[PDB]
């Protein structure tokens, strides 16, 4: 019935072909390695032997490559068939990236809006799948009933780089997470296996997730008044002195340490964590 | 009908005081600031005027002071009451602090079990407190139809250290959480309010912290073979180009990147994230 034309058959890019080839769509695939990846031929895939050919098969081109430079050379010898073309680029990258991208496609005759996939492949088509969207609003809403088999939508206005800017800060969280649980993991070792530790430490920051929204709270009243930075401080060291002695890296937690620092410096161990805010800047 | 004997009425003792007196026991406090802090006379808790009328009120002894210096300095006129009481210390420190005061205290007649509090006070008395408990099995084993009031009890074995071992593992845990709060949420600040952001971290952080149980698995099994370690450090540099642009510091992802960039050297570049447990060593 309704058609579209995908770029990148990595684990994301299979997932996202799969998907629209399930929801009965037609669909043409540009595999970067043939030879060894699978182009979905036995689901009803067709292949796109060049970029042209990928660019024509369908008027919605979604791209899914390992990079921004790597989106530029694939489409390099295509440029001229651009035109009426709508493209939606959910490749990784950073705002600028995306605001040189979008100006350069609309020099072309095309429309565009970038997106940030906040999840696994294996996630593709759950209920739990979130896809971030910046740029054309009217690319957007037309492109919205096809993207929706994909993930739920949030479209978040028409820089072609907001999507982006939330993108990577997702992942800046996420990475905070992940250095959590490898400092947390690391100094238990010796005592108890990873697995078992679980049973303690995913309640907990279950618990401490939940403590945030109150810190976000504190950071858009300006309040942050009430322990404190100061008995915080105390904290860090124990962390510290306590990962020294059982021969575990402390690095994680050390540009903590110094933010804390620099806080109680111009007056706040008596504020909260939201505190330190303004000190990020 | 039983009673108890507290020092300490900060924020967390004044919680643990309030909790026991409501359940009906008789309660003694000890208070650092009687002239500015509530003694809780009021509920019906007697004050301890000194260190040893404290340790003489009950058998039962719990301490929850800033840190373990000032345990030793609060107690140290009072060395000869210790015989047959039993000393529950909820105070914070490291591992050794806690095998050193153990020792201290069994040498002057005593029992002892050190515990982490892993709750704010707010959450004393709920489903949701949990205390981590080690050293002395009998005290513990007499001890737990009184501390069961505040909390679920954990007891994970004989050496006094091991309980604040897992109470600093789960703090570095929140500490990185924290970090990509901070991170995420300046990163973002310029676009979008904190309050309104958190619709987007807390689903987020929920999906990742379930993506950890995975992680634990591979670490137990030492497996680590599927997104791989080259792909990520690309993201983090576009986490830290995105950062200078929008003029927010980048040293909390820092750490990340060096331990990224060792295990890829020692030919890790194909493996998860869960491979970094070894270099963390």
């Amino acid at each position: 019935m309704s058609s579209v034309s995908i770029f990148g058959l990595g684990a994301m890019g299979t997932a996202l072909a799969s998907r629209f080839l399930e929801e009965k769509y037609k669909v043409a695939v540009w595999n970067r390695s043939p030879e060894k990846a699978s182009s979905l031929l036995g689901k009803g895939a067709t292949l796109s032997h060049t970029a042209v050919d990928g660019i024509n098969a369908s008027d919605l081109i979604i791209i899914c490559l390992l990079d921004n430079a790597a989106v530029e050379a694939t489409l390099a010898g295509a440029l001229d068939h651009l035109h009426g073309k709508t493209i939606i680029n959910l490749t990784n990258g950073t705002p600028d990236q995306a605001r040189k991208l979008s100006d350069r496609f609309v020099s072309h005759g095309a429309r565009y809006v970038h997106g940030g996939i906040m999840a696994t492949p294996s996630m593709i088509g759950s209920p739990y799948a979130l896809v971030l969207y910046s740029g054309s609003p009217d690319a957007f809403k037309a492109a919205e009933g096809d993207l929706s088999v994909l993930a739920k939508c949030v479209f978040l206005g028409e820089d072609a780089g907001t999507a982006s800017l939330h993108d990577l800060a997702l992942l800046s969280g996420m990475y905070g997470l992940f250095s959590g649980f490898l400092h947390a993991t690391a100094l238990v070792r010796s005592s108890t296996p990873a697995v078992k530790f679980m049973d303690l430490l995913v309640p907990w920051l279950g618990a401490m997730t939940e403590y945030t929204k109150g810190m976000a709270k504190q950071i858009d009243e300006g309040k942050y008044t009430s322990s404190n930075l100061a008995m915080q401080l105390v904290g860090i060291q124990n962390i510290i002195d306590a990962s020294e002695a059982q021969q575990v890296s402390a690095e994680f937690i050390r540009p903590m340490k110094e933010f804390m620092q620099k806080a109680v410096a111009a007056g706040h161990g008596g504020d909260d964590i939201s505190s330190l805010i303004d000190f990020v800047k």
